[PDB]
């Protein structure tokens, strides 16, 4: 078996090599980078996603979200509190103020050690799930508005054609910015790439171990768990690294730059946060590995975690059974 102990593969294709992306997807999965959940890619020295980032302000944030914690320093959930509409523009000014700022540090570890000590007594502000791409129309690859569509993927494996649309996501962070614990929808694949700014932290556990990060996750939140049996797809609990090592919780960290693509694998949980002002841009995609993880992913039917259009046909195909009970979840 190819990387056993689940480690952070990094690649480094050539222009040649970065042409097609399913057979890329396809030869690190060869080398077992799926082991770990979580991938990082660096692009050809040759390719840029487009020509510079100079006309970027006047992008809405129609809904910004303020970070709000609850708990201890090192195990915290966190809501979302709607904020009024700024352009990135105000928003990057914000993020540089003395309030938002990053803090004086040594190096990524001094400020992994600020952000878990210090996290719970801020409440950063996020630009999240805004529907877009900035990537030229010209860059033609690992373009992530022009990936092959999962409604695609599934009609090529499975024979039936659906309804729905898949496209990507912009999300403009500033320090402290954080994500929650979780797989994605229908335990896709994802893919995300650091547009500019500063660099965004991710801790990631191997999907094969998966269990027991849920099996943590139901004794840290208790509450949480009686109320939906698949809470952690509200995307709001955090468990820090000294944590999950307290409880012999299997995971690896990496630190992502501007410049360079994370893809995450079917059923890899991961949670992060950024470390000043930057933009991501991040899309869900499919292989046919990832089929029979559709099948058996689990689904939020407490009605909390509320998702797309496009997931209502992945269910209906992949989960006929729990297909009923879902949508009373989403109605
Ligand atoms: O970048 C973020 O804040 C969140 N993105 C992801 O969890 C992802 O790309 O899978
Ligand atoms: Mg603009
Ligand atoms: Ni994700
Ligand atoms: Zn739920």
């Amino acid at each position: 078996a190819q990387n056993p102990n689940c480690n952070i593969m990094i690649f480094h294709p050539t222009k040649e090599e970065f042409n097609d992306f399913d057979k890329y997807i396809a030869y690190m999965e060869s080398q077992g980078a799926h082991r770990a959940g979580l991938a990082k890619i660096i692009p050809p020295k040759e390719w840029k996603a487009r020509e510079t980032y100079d006309n970027i302000s006047e992008i809405l944030i129609a809904t910004p979200l303020q970070q709000v914690a609850s708990g201890r320093a090192g195990v915290f959930t966190q809501y979302h509190k709607k904020k009024k509409a700024m352009t990135v523009g105000e928003y990057r000014h914000l993020a540089n103020s003395k309030k938002y700022q990053t803090p004086p540090h040594q190096n990524f570890e001094d400020l992994e050690r600020k952000y878990w000590k210090n996290r719970i007594y801020n409440s950063p502000i996020y630009g999240a799930d805004i529907s877009g791409s900035l990537f030229d129309e010209n860059t033609k690859q690992w373009n992530l508005g022009h990936l092959g569509t999962i409604q695609d993927l599934l009609e090529k494996e499975c024979g039936v054609v659906i309804e729905g649309v898949n496209t990507p996501y912009l999300y403009f962070g500033m320090w402290k910015t954080t994500f929650a614990w979780h797989t994605e929808d229908m335990d896709l694949y994802s893919i995300n790439y650091l547009h500019l700014g500063e660099p965004k932290t991710w801790y990631v556990v191997p999907p094969e171990h998966g269990q027991r990060l849920e099996r943590l996750a139901r004794e840290l939140f208790p509450g949480s768990s009686r109320g939906c049996g698949a809470f952690l797809r509200h995307k709001v609990a955090l468990i820090s690294p000294t944590v999950l090592k307290e409880n012999g919780i299997p995971f690896n960290r990496i630190t992502q730059e501007a410049g360079e693509f994370m893809v995450t694998f079917p059923y890899g949980y991961h949670a992060g946060f950024n470390h000043g002002f930057n933009c991501a841009e991040a899309i869900n995609f499919a292989t046919p590995r990832w089929i029979d993880y559709g099948k058996m992913a689990s689904q939020c039917s407490c009605g909390e975690a509320r998702v797309t259009f496009s997931m209502d046909a992945f269910v209906r195909i992949l989960q006929p059974e729990r297909y009923d009970l879902w949508k009373r979840g989403q109605d």
